[PDB]
C-alpha cells in the first residue's frame, strides 16, 4: 500500500539528484 510506495519515494527523490546532473550536462 502507501507504506510500500514510500519505499519508491526515496529511490525517487533521491534518484531525482542525479537527473539534476543530466539536466546540467
Amino acid at each position: 500500500g502507501v507504506v510500500d510506495i514510500l519505499k519508491g519515494a526515496a529511490k525517487d527523490i533521491a534518484g531525482h539528484l542525479a537527473s539534476k546532473v543530466m539536466n546540467k550536462l
